């Protein structure tokens, strides 16, 4: 009226006593409260959001008076649509704030006069907590009530004798209310209880009011299902619940997950659906994201759910061990054949291509299948456009092929690299049966971190002390008394060689008394070698002895993780459309209404036992 | 008899009747002695040990549930009393004979409970809430932007900041556990992701480089007797530039420990580097013998 501050004070007080009779002035000087000058240009907040920001008991009863003023101007649309404009708070129509503070009365009013049921507040404040954001609810008033657990508000906004929103419209990030509902889901008891039933509530709502399609099918900007996003971020609770849930009332139960077939007393032939569980990379099946792309703190625990843990065994006892053993035996045979062709070669210089006789047919047949294994492991990794080692194998086999085609000297030098690297890769198969691959756990720590840094620091120690000793011969006159083979010299590094030979913890070097040759050199030498060769490696031995006790779940866990990785890539290697596992299921009307596919709606049957 | 239990004492309450009622948990007596239509005492007057009733209240504090419950609220009660009746200054500011704050003495002896509580407590009634510790900024539903004060937490040795006594001078059975409190555990990361790893890596890389340079200048020396000072040629500029920065690292690690007037080893390093500097300035035999000690 007189300025932006005075009206802000009036409303923050909460009484129109200082606002009464201001509207005739507003109309007098054509002052449209819609005008922007009454907004602090730092963000753009107007009379209404500044008003609602202050709330006593949920009632600042000048608000309806202020809206009466807005209609005295004749304007609500421009008024009730005053989004915040900055990078911190962008958009955020007042309705968002009103819903946040949860006074269903002002909600009723604002919606009745009609603000909008859509305002995608994309201010960085509203991003997830990994993009500088503070709270990401879904940029939609409906989802804003959903995440904030205000069911009545949901019932009102979904349907009411006014404007109403459909959960159809996705966000500025591809998500609809379900995906958001999964985003801010958590694993604590509280952050599971309410969200569990709220999800089902809104799902049934969309079902009844849109009884043709389903909400679950809609995908985000990344094309993920809400179940998918549940899997990726590792939300145990909501996922564990969405995999079991079944719609009790058969009126519209055509979206349930768990079914029933028959209960002969204590045995229930329960039947779990599988429609986004496994298609081998055709629609981003959940098991894929569980096995390959998952680096999740809960990746292990989520696998403990029934229709996945069972599916492991299902894919195991069929097509699981057969091809695994076939591959391991063929690989061992190929490597022994390469060894064969290696040892039986013409030696003592001169490696040309000598294939002209019957006895050389053996080497020919070995090298052709060597190059065949090479091109096969090459094709294995080119389809990706222990995941590149078997490919570098092929690269070096092709180096060998070219060098032997040249048939010139210094060209068999890569055959040995191929053989040794292949027998290194022999560990790739040696991580399955008989609890093989336990080393593959400990090598994760010893090769990269522990033994690595230890050898680094010890090498630095010994080279520094080597410089020391090779500088410590002039006083304590030149003498390095013959070990228990460098003599006094100045050349470049022979010192280092013979000195390292000395540093070998081999024979408990001699003791001295009544010194004649270098006097203070020997005491330094002995104390140093005691330091480095009685403590350092013992430091590392104790480090081993303490670090080995870390295996708690990653024995059976890495065992079934091997199962997953191997078995699934095995399936991924040959035509899956062939008659495979994950058998069919019951027919239509109990196998229809696609979250997947045909009347069979392929499921698995687990036989549970319970008494009640 | 009234000294603490480490000076032959049996029970130390604070040598003041008011504190005597305080420690002994007699609130009504406190209300009477603080104010009554007769003589009345102010919690102002400190003891014969520098302490006022708050410090004493922290002294006989303990970590058992019982010895936390009553003392927790009694502290706040008497604090609000001194606040209202002396609404100009505050009691918390007064220091003991050792100049420690009651919060400080809480930290030193490792009293978890009273400290854990005094760091969070906030005065609900805003009439006089101008002594609270935890604040509020905004709550957008499930997220509270809570705001913890820091006024005696960190000043880098200027007023005996509590974190200092927590890190250097603490040999406390509960030293570890007390660090688990929110505005300290977080402050670690805060000082880490900024100015925490940068200078650490700078120091470690410069130290490794200096040591490898000393190794360099060691191995490339004129051997087979006769170590005088031979610096007369271009190829010896390498050794000259190595030894000057060796002595520079020496004087730097010397200055590091003289300011204190793995805490003396890097100083004995400098001592031996200076031995080497003097012996090489002499340029006589049997004088490179300390270069090897320095390197090792």
């Amino acid at each position: 009226v007189f300025n932006r501050p005075i009206l802000f004070d009036i409303v923050s007080r909460g009484s129109t006593a200082d606002l009464d009779g201001l509207l005739p002035f507003l109309l007098t000087h054509k002052k449209r409260l819609t005008d922007e000058e009454f907004r602090e240009p730092s963000t753009g907040k107007t009379c209404l959001p500044k008003a609602l920001l202050n709330l006593s008991n949920g009632r600042n009863d000048t608000i309806p008076v202020l809206l009466d003023i807005a209609e005295r101007t004749g304007n609500m649309r421009e008024f009730i649509n005053s989004p915040f404009r900055d990078i911190y708070y962008r958009g955020q129509t007042a309705l968002h704030i009103a819903i946040e503070r949860r006074c269903k009365h002002y909600v009723e009013l604002l919606v009745a006069q009609g603000a909008d049921v859509h305002a995608q507040a994309r201010g960085r404040f509203f991003q997830p907590k990994d993009e500088g954001g503070y709270f990401y609810f879904g940029e939609l008033p409906l989802s804003l009530a959903a995440c904030t657990n205000q069911p009545h508000i949901v019932n009102y906004l979904t349907e009411n004798p006014h404007k109403k929103a459909d959960m159809r419209r996705q966000d500025s990030r591809g998500n609809t209310v379900l995906h958001a509902l999964v985003a801010i889901a958590d694993n604590t008891r509280e952050n599971t209880k309410f969200v569990t039933k709220m999800y089902d509530l809104l799902l049934l709502k969309c079902a009844r009011l849109f009884p043709d399609s389903n909400l679950e099918a809609v995908l985000n900007n990344d094309g993920l299902s809400p179940l998918m996003m549940a899997a990726k971020t590792g939300k145990i609770g909501i996922f564990q619940h969405i995999i079991r849930r079944e719609v009790t009332d058969e009126d519209t139960r055509h979206l349930s997950r768990k079914f029933k077939d028959w209960a002969y007393g204590p045995v229930y032939s329960s039947l779990y659906d599988l429609s986004s569980l496994d298609t081998c990379g055709e629609e981003a099946s959940v098991l894929e994201i569980l096995v390959y792309n998952s680096k999740i703190e809960n990746r292990h625990e989520m696998l403990a759910v029934e229709p996945i843990n069972e599916l492991l065994r299902d894919k195991w006892r069929k097509f699981g061990a057969v091809s695994f053993y076939i591959n391991v035996v063929s690989y061992l045979c190929a490597m022994v054949i390469f060894t064969l062709t290696a040892y039986y070669q013409p030696l003592e210089g001169t490696p040309p291509y000598p294939y002209r006789t019957t006895v050389d047919y053996l080497r020919l047949a070995g090298e052709v299948i060597t190059l065949f294994t090479g091109v096969l492991f090459f094709f294995t990794n080119i389809k990706d456009l222990f995941q590149l080692l078997y490919f570098i194998y092929s690269v070096l086999v092709i180096v060998s092929a070219a060098l032997y085609l040249a048939g010139i000297e210094a060209y068999l030098a890569v055959m040995v690299f191929a053989l040794v690297l292949g027998w290194m890769n022999a560990l790739y198969f040696t991580r399955g049966l008989k609890l093989t691959g336990t080393y593959s756990i400990m090598i994760q720590k010893i090769l990269f971190k522990d033994l690595f840094r230890f050898l680094l620091v010890y090498l630095l120690f010994m080279i520094g002390y080597a410089s020391a000793l090779v500088s410590l011969l002039n006083p304590c006159a030149n003498m390095k008394v013959c070990n228990e083979s460098c003599r006094d010299s100045e050349t470049f590094s022979t010192f280092l060689l013979d000195l390292f030979k000395l540093t070998i913890g081999m024979g408990d070097l001699e003791m001295l008394s009544s010194t004649k040759y270098p006097v203070v050199f020997i005491i330094l030498l002995v104390t140093y070698i005691i330091l480095t060769f009685v403590l350092l490696l013992n430091m590392l031995i104790a480090l081993m002895g303490e670090t080995v006790g870390q295996v708690s779940k990653e024995s059976k866990h890495i065992w079934k993780l091997q199962w997953a990785t191997t078995i699934l890539d095995i399936e991924r290697s040959f035509p899956v459309f062939l008659r495979k596992a994950f058998r069919s299921g019951e027919m239509v009307t109990v196998g229809k209404s696609s979250d997947g596919t045909p009347d069979r709606r392929w499921c698995f049957r687990v036989d549970e036992v319970n008494w009640s």
